[PDB]
């Protein structure tokens, strides 16, 4: 036991150190890569659900993100600004806020994904569970 | 093979997205951990190549780190102040700092081993979680240095 035990503590620290370099390298190159339009990280996620689905309301969009109203209000408004979505609620049932893609903000879906599709050369979800346990 | 580059476009925004997702989960539990230990993430880069090669001075850890002095001198102090390493620096001749461990830095490694070793709860999804985080470490490196 003591021997296989070692071995899965060194297994573990091994993979472990590889996807904490790699959450360092990711946050560089999408930084690095989404410059060119403006956008951070989660503004890009908000166009990459819009991009699936659109239109779609905010509570629609903090349910595929996992964010918070008060956390996509802000950047909302960002997207607005500069031209990629466009912001108008409901008057009746759900009083809900809908959230469109501009024609500007469509058409631009093709370069954003070929900037950040080189981020591989030419399971998740488990994990996603357990790691999250850990942390609260 | 337009529509067929479109498609290979779109799985490598997914499997990027959702792997960049994990290893934010994984750089989570990190910090938890080095926090009840007391340490940051550049301190434990210190401790890592100390546990490797012990003692060292303070040249030989920025050669390891790629970390001027400049930047080591407050964490090799902090990291003395907290009981985890002696600094010695030499009074005559090269002058170096000599970062030794102490008895108690040295006996923290396997308690530090052992904390993180619960990041992970399958040998054949093992080797593909760590193949694809193999293959993103030499890819974004790649990337980001353009
Ligand atoms: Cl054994
Ligand atoms: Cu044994
Ligand atoms: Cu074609």
């Amino acid at each position: 036991q003591s021997n296989m035990k070692q071995e899965q503590m060194r297994l573990a620290n091994q993979l472990c150190f590889s996807a904490y370099n790699v959450s360092r390298l990711f946050a560089q190159f999408y930084e690095k890569k989404l410059k060119q339009f403006g956008i951070t990280y989660s503004q890009y996620l908000v166009l990459l659900t819009l991009w699936e689905e659109n239109p779609q309301t905010l509570n629609s969009i903090g349910r595929h993100l996992d964010l918070s109203s008060n956390t996509l209000t802000p950047m909302l408004k960002r997207l607005e600004q500069s031209g990629w979505v466009k912001r108008e609620r409901q008057q009746s049932d759900k009083r809900q806020l809908i959230i469109t893609l501009t024609d500007n903000g469509q058409q631009q879906q093709e370069a954003v994904f070929e900037a950040i599709s080189s981020c591989l050369p030419q399971v998740f979800e488990e994990l996603e569970q357990t790691l999250k346990h850990l942390i609260e």
